[PDB]
DNA sequence: GCGATCACGT
DNA sequence: ACGTGATCGCA
């Protein structure tokens, strides 16, 4: 029983309400709002969008911070309303973020999955209403209106039990002071978008398509035959059958053609180096040139990513359409793709600030390892210092290969450390990789104590927590399968580190957003990628940002070691180095 | 649509 | 390890 309203009435504008602003298109940027539902003390309402959104009283209510709304995934609605020039304020409860904080492993992606966490099943999953894939379609108004009102009624009913459990978990402030404020900041970042120099991308695409046409022909000559180089199946026939190259590794369904395997194969035939060259070129051309060009809005030449705030098990943000968190940086030929990301206005510049080794600094603090804390208090090169201890040599005796192996141990130490992964990344034996680990724990006994203690805490409590009380349940920590249990143990060690770094970055974003407004700067956040914050700002604001941004980031939280921030700026994302 | 494979950045 | 994405090849 609900009201299919033809007009906005005063009772729909109570100062507390569950609100549903339904955007069915997966990418909500400039997307239709197919319907609105309001549940409050006075009843349940369905409002047609081309009525409420043209009603001054409803729009005023949407934008009044004092009128509190409970929603699911408020950022989706916030952004769709931004594209209509409408401001959404007063969202005091986001059931999506609440369910994500209560248990990220649930993969709660719609109201029904979250309600099922609390034995509430009077709401259908979105996929049952809209179908999936080709069959996906908005249903007739009666069916649509019933779904939206059931979702709003579930949100209405679910706020208290979710807030109660968040409070029992000591996560009430995590939701209200971190994730929900961050949702608004992310909505502004997505809406602003990042300007793309498409002519430069097009220029790069033409060039890659040229080098590809060359390497391709060369491969057809070394193979004495034509074939689809991009088919791992076909390529395996040319390599491990026609050319008789050794089979060093075998995927689950045949021969592996990983760059890992091919590297070891290069000595046997000149084709291998070209196939490797062809694959990097092909990866750039198809994923980063053509892929980026597909998602650039032709009206504004901006990409408007979507930050997924309730996806990872660590609390890190994820990004889609495009995923800007893997634009090439390692290789120079692929690093130049960042030259296409420019300021959205003339005489503006890109400013980029990144935490320096925040994960290892977080580890130092959490493990209270004297050796690790002292290394950062002296602002040492951590990889070089790690090599000095592991190999018991002075700084002058550290060779480039020793530092490379110390760096791999550090990369592993923060991601669990397994032996097979270290041995794999270092192309060494497990016993040798095991020897590296034990030398490391000899040098960093507090890290070893932390790794043992956090595993035991994961087993006793059933979860691990981050600095700001994000938790991750680890049910497989007791499993009797060595592999399933090993992964759970490594997530026990890694999650407090990665998740705490994620907490710090999110808090810095909130602190930076407040400071920029305090200082009345025009600078604005565009992207959070990994441990970096990217802003654009007028060139006249660069000197102030050079002091402001690192200070806010370095003060986001107080650890037992300093937080270091490297920052650069330039006319492009590339040049902000 | 869907599994398998590959690869990119943390 | 976190993921996003693209290509291919079979239903
Ligand atoms: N554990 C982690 N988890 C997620 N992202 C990480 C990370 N560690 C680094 N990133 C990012 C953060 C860093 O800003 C970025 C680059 O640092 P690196 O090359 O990975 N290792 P470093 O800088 O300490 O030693 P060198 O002097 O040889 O460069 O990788
Ligand atoms: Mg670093």
């Amino acid at each position: 029983a609900f009201t299919l309203a033809d007009r906005v009435t005063e009772e729909m504008l109570a100062d507390k309400a569950a609100l549903v602003v339904e955007v069915v298109e997966e990418n909500y940027h400039d997307a239709p709002i197919v319907g609105i539902a309001v549940v409050n003390e006075h009843g349940r309402f369905f409002l047609r969008p081309e009525t409420a959104l043209a009603d001054p009283q409803f729009v005023a209510w949407l934008g009044d911070e004092t009128k509190k709304k409970s929603m699911f995934d408020s950022k989706r609605a916030a952004v769709a309303l931004k594209w209509k020039g409408i401001e959404l304020c007063g969202v005091s409860f986001d059931l999506l973020l609440a369910a994500y904080l209560l248990d990220p492993a649930q993969g709660v992606d719609d109201v029904a999955a979250a309600a099922k966490m609390k034995q509430y099943e009077a709401v259908r999953p979105d996929e049952a209403v809209y179908g999936k894939g080709a069959k996906r379609a908005v249903p007739d108004e009666p069916v649509l209106a019933e779904h939206l009102v059931r979702k709003a009624a579930a949100i209405w009913a679910l706020e208290r039990p979710f807030l109660d459990e968040l409070r029992r978990n000591e996560q009430d402030r995590l939701l209200v002071e971190l994730e929900q404020p961050l949702s608004s900041i992310l909505a502004e970042m997505e809406f602003a978008g990042v300007k793309v120099d498409t002519k430069r991308l097009e220029q790069m695409g033409e060039e890659l398509a040229e080098q590809l046409r060359t390497v391709e022909q060369r491969i057809y000559e070394l193979a004495g035959q034509e074939f689809n180089i991009n088919s791992p199946k076909q390529l395996g026939v040319i390599l491990f059958e026609k050319l008789q190259l050794p089979v060093l590794k075998k995927t689950k369904t045949g021969y592996s053609t990983s760059a890992d395997v091919l590297e070891k194969l290069a000595p046997y035939h000149e084709i291998v180096e070209n196939i490797l060259h062809y694959r990097q070129l092909g990866k750039l051309q198809s994923t980063y040139i053509e892929g980026l060009l597909k998602v650039v809005r032709p009206d504004t030449k901006k990409v408007h990513t979507i930050f997924n705030q309730a996806l990872t098990q660590t609390g890190r943000l994820s990004s889609t359409e495009p995923n800007l968190q893997n634009i090439p940086i390692r290789l120079e030929e692929g690093r130049k793709i960042r030259q296409a990301f420019v300021p959205s206005e003339s005489d503006w510049l890109i400013f980029a600030a990144d935490y320096s080794q925040i994960e290892l600094r977080v580890l130092a603090h959490i493990a209270e390892d004297d050796n690790l804390m002292e290394a950062f208090r002296r602002d040492l090169d951590i990889h070089t210092k790690t090599a000095m201890d592991i190999f018991q040599v002075s700084e002058d005796e550290v060779t480039p290969n020793m530092r490379r192996q110390a760096k791999a141990v550090n990369f592993g130490i923060v991601y669990g450390i397994s032996d097979y992964g270290l041995a794999q990344n270092l192309n060494i034996s497990r016993k040798e990789a095991a020897e590296f680990i034990e030398r490391y724990f000899e040098s960093f006994p507090g890290v070893k104590r932390y790794m043992e203690n956090i595993v035991q805490e994961a087993k006793q409590k059933g979860y691990v927590t981050t600095l700001l009380h994000r938790r991750r349940y680890l049910p497989d920590i007791t499993s009797r399968n060595f592999n399933v249990r090993s992964f759970a143990e490594r997530m026990a060690m890694n999650t407090p580190i990665q998740g705490s770094a994620a907490d710090i970055i999110k808090k810095a974003m909130i602190d930076l957003n407040a400071r920029l407004k305090e200082e009345r700067l025009q600078a604005r956040l565009l992207l959070q990628v990994h441990d970096e914050l990217i802003l654009e700002a007028p060139k006249e604001e660069m000197e102030r940002l050079c002091r402001l941004v690192p200070e806010v980031m370095e003060q986001a939280v107080t650890l037992r070691v300093p937080l270091k921030v490297d920052y650069h700026y330039g006319s492009t994302w590339y040049d902000a180095k």
